[PDB]
């Protein structure tokens, strides 16, 4: 429990200004750094100067866009996509239109997503795209939005926003990360859970599952990541602090 602690530790997206900057001084824990802090795009500048001057600037900067929602408007999807990275992303977490797919439209979800991937793939910032899992419920709907993002150009797939009732399990995560298997996308593609993970013990059951579906060594910072209220200090807990 204490390596699997201090492994999703060093895989979280850790989550007013001084609240931002508190946020990149906790980022900065006794036993390492979290891979990324996520923040909304308008703090990025000041997340950027804390997290220099605390001499940690390889802590990665993730925000989001068309969130929480997940409009399918490709313009506003994309505006908000071209801010993120003109503040100074590292990261982009855009919600894909799971309504518009739940509602038969499978081309949208496409659209927005290659829209977002080729302005993210410009300026060498990551694309992470969140399916809503606790929106699409049906793992034939899981799988599809899984596998258009993927199509479209994802650089992760990720469970949730956080902001509905229903976040992670761990059959959606299995069900993602099965996609990333089947497709064969597994160097490309990385997989980030978001919500259903408070305690140590739940991120090492989180963990387990990727290192049975890809192998022990697939899930360092390019492929697996994880954001969940309370999971930074559980973690720490485990590991003496």
């Amino acid at each position: 429990l204490k390596a699997s602690s201090l492994r999703a530790l060093k895989l979280m997206d850790l989550s007013t200004d001084e609240k931002v900057i508190a946020l990149c001084h906790q980022a900065k824990t006794p036993v390492g750094n979290t891979a990324a802090i996520s923040v909304y795009p308008r703090s990025i500048p000041i997340a950027r100067k804390t997290l220099k001057e605390q001499g940690t600037p390889e802590i990665r900067i993730a925000t989001v866009t068309n969130f929480p929602h997940g409009n399918d408007d490709i313009e506003i999807a994309l505006a908000e996509t071209r801010a993120a990275i003109a503040y100074g992303a590292d990261e982009v977490d855009v919600v894909f239109p799971y309504r518009a797919l739940m509602a038969g439209n499978e081309q949208v979800g496409f659209d927005l997503v290659k829209a977002c991937k080729e302005a993210c793939a410009a300026a060498n910032v990551l694309l992470k795209v969140i399916i809503e899992t606790g929106e699409l419920k049906d793992e034939a709907l899981i799988r599809k939005a899984s596998e258009i993002s993927i199509k479209a150009g994802a650089d992760f797939i990720k469970t949730s926003t956080g902001r509905v009732a229903v976040n992670a399990t761990p059959e959606s995560a299995r069900i993602m990360m099965e996609v990333i298997r089947d497709m064969g996308v597994e160097k490309s593609v990385g997989f980030k859970v978001t919500g259903g993970v408070s305690t140590a013990e739940d991120a090492q059951k989180y963990l387990a599952i990727a290192d049975e579906l890809f192998g022990a060594d697939w899930a360092d910072a390019r492929h697996y990541r994880f954001s969940a209220s309370g999971l930074l200090a559980s973690l720490l807990k485990a590991l003496g602090h």
